[PDB]
């Protein structure tokens, strides 16, 4: 129900997930620029809506969520429910395991 109770994460599995469901709109490497969505480099611990050069929705700026395992796990279940008014078009990742694997990868990849 929460990150706390979620399955352990496997970054290899998480990579598959990222590639198929997020890569279209997000970069992760420093210097890579933006896509439909902002570059996620250095995501962990940062305030939402603050990456330079990307035009965020007012909601994504106003929420000012500090991204971490906790917040990401809730967010990913249903982004539009988490930040009503966001322009990210993504239904959500329903399974606890899928979220845990994706987060494990992001931790490594966005570093
Ligand atoms: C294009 C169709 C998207 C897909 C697929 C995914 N994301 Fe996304 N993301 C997209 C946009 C246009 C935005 C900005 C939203 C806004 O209201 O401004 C985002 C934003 C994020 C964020 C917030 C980052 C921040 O700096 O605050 C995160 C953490 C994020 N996106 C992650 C993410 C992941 C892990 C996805 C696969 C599950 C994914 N997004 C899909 C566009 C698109």
């Amino acid at each position: 129900a929460s990150f706390s109770e979620a399955p352990p994460g496997n970054p290899k599995a998480g990579e598959k997930i990222f590639k198929t469901k997020c890569a279209q709109c997000h970069t992760v490497d420093k210097g890579a620029g933006h896509k439909q969505g902002p570059n996620l480099n250095g995501l962990f611990g940062r305030q939402s809506g603050t990456t330079p050069g990307y035009s965020y929705s007012t909601a994504d700026k106003n929420m000012a969520v500090i991204w971490e395992e906790n917040t990401l796990y809730d967010y990913l279940l249903n982004p539009k429910k988490y930040i009503p008014g966001t322009k990210m078009v993504f239904p959500g990742l329903k399974k606890p395991q899928e979220r845990a694997d994706l987060i494990s990868y992001l931790k490594e990849a966005t570093s």
